């Protein structure tokens, strides 16, 4: 049937002479200029479809949903998971891990706080740690890398660390170091020769030292969970993962063992700290770019919420403004650039051409959030992407940050009501400020692969009273 169109590649080095120094998204943006929406490049000797806009990816996504279910991988971190965990995992051992995690995050018993509480309770920690800092000028990378972590560590471990505690210090150190390296310019060349580069030194293996280094952490909490596990009350993930395994210790075809519990513990951290983080990073950033925004923002609060109690998870639906603005924060921070790949799982039929069968298909997912069919002035931030002429929320089928599909983000849920709290939490306690006049605040990405990273900034949170 034929793939589609793209530029003619030399063995070995692919269409290494075809690409953008910029980067992969650069690259694939290039090449999308030149062959449309849908294109193959070859990363090294591995060929890869790229679908680019808001349609292409939808087609395949979501009408053939089935077919583009595969996941593929991603060089600098596969040495890691091999397939295993909820991300990585593929077939039915992708199924039942997902299913398991929708369902034991989905709801958490009785007795127990809710993730909303969970997270509420973190959003209170934060501002008293704020209140702290008087209003001093910081740099709000660790606390706002603390907070999301913590609000897996809850879940996960069941319970969460003081932000001064040196383990969690540490464990929050080797975690953000490992996704600078992840997104940097070496880690994305890995991605193209990994073959032959992963028998040299470099970044790639500092990645693969870290990362251990946090599963031997996740390895050492299942040890203590194991060792002090009241079947009649499970406390967290790790807890409802060992009683299943004991419900199915006569089923041989089981999933639930060693390595898919550390791996998707992993993965919770991976994806669940790195992006919620960034995320809220970047729209502080945005914030400080348009104040007019954070202070209608504010009014909003003050007219729903009051100044007395917090943010609840319910105030969201009578706050239109500002969850046009959380959504406006999320599409142009473009924080999963060109996507997590995929993979098809079958000769696939797309558009008159014909996907083999385990093909890695990249949803660059950039494209659609910056989709000008769909969006006025793409590059520009502005929440009336989001608002129709009363005010009122209004949808846009290119908004896809979490993807689409049956891949669709496990943790959007978590993610959409981190970052309500967080952002209506401290702006209704806090002003913010910086010495960077508004005109002159930059939004570039300091690191653009397959995250994107924000510079980093400084900004004050003034007690409000
Ligand atoms: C603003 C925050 C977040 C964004 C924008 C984001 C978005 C994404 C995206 C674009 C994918 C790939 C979907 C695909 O394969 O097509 C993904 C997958 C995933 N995300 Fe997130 N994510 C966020 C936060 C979270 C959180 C908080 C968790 C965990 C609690 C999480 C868990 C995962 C997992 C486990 C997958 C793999 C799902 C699968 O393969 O079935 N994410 N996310
Ligand atoms: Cl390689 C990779 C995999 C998953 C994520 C992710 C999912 N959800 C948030 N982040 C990011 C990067």
């Amino acid at each position: 049937g034929k793939l589609p169109p793209g530029p003619s590649p030399l063995p070995v080095l692919g269409n290494l002479l075809q690409m953008d120094r910029k980067g992969l998204l650069r690259s694939f943006l290039r090449l999308r200029e030149k062959y449309g929406d849908v294109f193959t490049v070859y990363l090294g000797s591995r060929p890869v479809v790229v679908l680019c806009g808001t349609d292409a990816i939808r087609e395949a996504l979501v009408d053939q949903a089935e077919a583009f279910s595969g996941r593929g991988k991603i060089a600098v971190v596969d040495p890691i998971f091999q397939g295993y965990g909820v991300i990585f995992a593929n077939g039915e051992r992708w199924r039942a891990l997902r299913r398991f995690s929708l369902a034991t995050m989905r709801d958490f018993g009785m007795g127990k706080r809710s993730v909303e509480e969970r997270i509420q309770e973190e959003a209170r920690c934060l501002v008293e740690e704020l209140r702290k800092s008087k209003g001093a000028l910081l740099d709000n990378t660790l606390l706002f890398h603390s907070i999301t972590s913590n609000i897996i560590c809850s879940i996960v471990f069941g319970k969460r660390f003081d932000y001064k505690d040196p383990v969690f210090l540490r464990l929050l150190d080797l975690f953000f170091q490992s996704f600078s390296l992840i997104s940097s310019f070496s880690s994305q060349v890995f991605e193209l020769f990994s073959g032959f580069l992963k028998y040299f030194p470099g970044t790639h293996r500092q990645i693969y030292r870290n990362l251990q280094e946090i599963n031997t952490f996740i390895g050492q909490s299942v040890e203590k969970h194991r060792a002090t596990l009241d079947p009649s009350n499970p406390r967290d993930f790790i807890d409802v993962y060992l009683l299943r395994m004991e419900k199915d210790k006569s089923d041989p075809s089981s999933e639930f063992h060693h390595q898919n519990l550390i791996l998707t513990v992993l993965s919770l951290f991976f994806a669940g700290t790195e992006t919620t983080s960034t995320t809220l990073r970047y729209g502080f950033l945005l914030m400080l770019k348009y104040p007019h925004v954070t202070e209608r923002v504010q009014k909003e609060i003050e007219q729903v919420i009051g100044s007395h109690r917090p943010p609840a998870l319910d105030d969201r639906a009578k706050m239109p403004y500002t969850d046009a603005v959380i959504h406006e924060i999320q599409r142009l921070g473009d924080l999963i650039p060109f996507g997590v790949p995929h993979t098809v799982t079958k000769d696939t039929q797309f558009r008159g051409y014909v996907i083999p069968k385990n093909t890695e298909v990249f949803p660059v997912l950039s494209s659609a959030l910056h989709d000008p069919r769909y969006f006025e002035t793409p590059n520009t931030f502005n929440p009336g992407h989001f608002l129709d002429a009363n005010g009122a929320l209004k949808r846009n089928e290119g908004f896809m940050p979490f993807s689409l599909g049956k891949r669709i983000c496990l943790g959007e849920g978590i993610a959409r009501t981190e970052l309500f709290l967080f952002f209506t939490t401290i702006l209704q306690n806090f002003s913010i400020a910086s010495p960077v006049p508004p005109e002159d605040i930059d939004l570039t990405p300091r690191e653009s692969g397959v995250g994107n990273v924000p510079p980093s900034y400084q900004i004050r949170f003034l007690a409000r009273h």
